[PDB]
């Protein structure tokens, strides 16, 4: 057996939960899941962009790399590991970024190949329902959690973990915690089971047997060569913080500003001609290519290093799942109210806050008008200003089931950053955080400007090189939605039926 290569394979497919390649990155993380979560803002000052995920117009080549490039990346390693290896925990380890990095691809465009994918070119299969892959994978992951169990306190090689350095035990952690999240995306499923057992079931199950509670339980890569939001947003400037990110934030006087951007440098960008103030300060989302002030980069940015961990799943997102699971009346271990609080505390632990959580807990801060800094301003054509329609604050009032989810969902959304695929999975199944429409709407009207994208068209080049299956997978996405408006951005995939 060669090790060398198998510790190869399991570092490749590790990566790919949350990928380092900055060229891979930027598609999927920052241009698509960015935009859609709320979280950036998009600020190339070129033409060379034709259009954009934000926008809702994405070139064929934009729209082909969220769906093939998986396949192509993973796949490959994926077959070979299994080729290469016997150990039983190598192959559940395997299986375990399988299903990360496909329910990241089924959550971005609802029927998939998964089940059927042949190892001579994994995209060319027949695709499965969104439902029987979000049932394969959860009944798998059983299987995975039981070997980890199994394990206990035994390690296995760190140089084949960048995650938690062969730490099985942090292992078993993660995929109860992924469990969970599963668990709970499908909660709006009427009559959804695996083998029997309900979304209530199998989120309390997880929760029984060990999920993340402790901010160090957390799943944070570390970088082989660099992060790529050190390149999106400071060396290039392709990026800037949202100002729905800004709005939330200032309203509740977030000591998490300090650990996550910076304040603006609008006086530096414009060559002191700037008249306003400097603060915590986002762009627009949605502004259309070539329809931007030229000060836009003076917006925040965030605060990151080549060196800074990528974040592939937070403690904080465990405790505020199980706040949501207390609120639907399920068995989590304590009351929503508690894992809201505790969901914070550990969003504060995780970012080095040390100070002033109590103080926060506490805070009514109402969420005002996104007020564009840049409006009236030398040479500055356009304002974005808009609002966000919204009355949720931090202090926990509980009673009313939606305003509570709202509670929740904000304050996880606030906590989840950078991890935009997942805050757009949530904001598209729960309708929270309440986010300002894309200022540029080049949809055509396919896209909704209240419901924004709901998923993403499958690759033009996947009807002719895979046709059948492709119109098959167009007629189970159809079958399975209940917001029906063929193979575009505005249907909703199955677990998209609040
Ligand atoms: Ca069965
Ligand atoms: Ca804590």
């Amino acid at each position: 057996v060669d090790w060398y290569l198998v510790r190869s394979l399991a570092l490749n497919l590790q990566d790919l939960m949350m990928p380092e390649q900055e060229n891979f990155s930027q598609y999927v993380d920052c241009l698509m899941a960015g935009a859609f979560s709320g979280y950036v803002a998009d600020s190339n000052l070129g033409t060379g962009w034709s259009g954009r995920y934000a926008t809702y117009n994405p070139s064929d080549d934009w729209k082909k790399i969220p769906f093939n490039d998986f396949y192509s990346k993973f796949y490959p390693d994926y077959f070979n590991l299994k080729n290469q290896s016997d150990d039983e925990l190598f192959l559940s380890l395997a299986e375990l970024y399988r299903i990360v990095v496909m329910l990241r691809v089924t959550d971005t465009y609802g029927p998939i190949p998964y089940s059927k994918v042949g190892a001579a070119n994994a995209i060319k299969s027949p695709y499965d329902s969104q439902q029987a892959v979000y049932a394969k994978m959860l009944e798998d992951l059983d299987n995975i959690i039981t070997v980890l169990g199994k394990f206990g306190n035994q390690s296995f090689s760190s140089s084949a973990d960048r995650i938690y350095n062969g730490n099985t035990s942090a292992w078993y952690k993660f995929a109860n915690s992924l469990k969970l999240r599963m668990a709970m995306r499908t909660c709006y499923v009427a009559g959804f089971n695996v083998n029997g057992k309900t979304s209530q079931q199998l989120a309390e199950e997880a929760v029984a047997a060990g999920v993340m509670t402790a901010a160090t339980d957390g799943a944070y890569r570390k970088v082989a060569d660099h992060n790529p939001w050190q390149r999106f947003m400071v060396l290039w400037s392709d990026a800037r913080i949202s100002a729905d990110l800004t709005c939330y934030m200032n309203a509740y006087n977030d000591p998490r500003r300090e650990a996550y951007y910076d304040k603006s440098t609008f006086g530096t960008v414009s060559g002191n001609a700037y008249t306003g103030e400097e603060s915590y300060v986002g762009l627009r989302r949605g502004i259309l290519q070539g329809q931007y002030n030229s000060w836009s980069q003076g917006s925040s940015c965030m605060k990151v290093t080549t060196s800074d961990n990528i974040v592939v799943f937070r403690a904080s997102e465990v405790a505020f799942l199980r706040a949501e699971g207390a609120l639907r009346n399920w068995n989590m271990g304590g009351t929503a109210k508690d894992f809201y609080e505790e969901g914070i505390r550990l969003s504060f632990e995780e970012n080095g806050i040390t100070s002033g959580v109590e103080n926060y807990l506490a805070s009514t801060g109402k969420v005002e008008a996104y007020k564009d800094p840049l409006k009236g301003q030398s040479a500055q054509t356009y304002d974005y200003s808009g609002a966000i329609n919204t009355n949720v604050t931090v202090a926990w009032s509980g009673g009313d089931f939606e305003k509570s989810l709202e509670q929740i969902i904000t304050q996880k959304w606030i906590a989840n950053f950078p991890n935009g695929m997942e805050s757009w999975t949530e904001y598209r199944r729960t309708g929270y955080p309440k986010l300002m429409p894309m200022a540029a709407n080049a949809s055509g009207g396919i896209v909704n400007d209240a419901e924004g994208a709901r998923r993403m068209p499958y690759p033009t080049d996947e009807y002719r090189e895979n046709r059948e299956s492709v119109e098959a997978a167009v007629a189970t996405l159809t079958q399975e939605s209940k917001t029906k408006r063929g193979d575009t951005m505005a249907t909703h995939v199955w677990w998209d039926c609040k």
